[PDB]
């Protein structure tokens, strides 16, 4: 019921312009959740109050602290 891990939080690396209107604006330290992937340097993400896809170039996958 909604309960368990969606999936792995990124950052943008800086703020992102989205040109089209399928494309998604970000700010320079954002997080968005990726759903499915769209293309080699695309993929898809769902943000409280705005939709659609951002470039795999503008963000990257960071780790944690949690373990060396």
């Amino acid at each position: 019921g909604s309960s368990g891990s969606s999936g792995k939080a990124a950052r943008l690396k800086f703020d992102f312009q989205a040109q089209s209107p399928k494309e998604l604006t970000l700010q320079k330290g954002d997080i968005v959740y990726i759903h499915k992937e769209v293309d080699k340097n695309w993929l898809e993400g769902e943000h409280h109050g705005r939709l659609g896809i951002f470039p795999a170039n503008y963000v990257e996958v960071l780790s944690g602290p949690s373990s060396g």
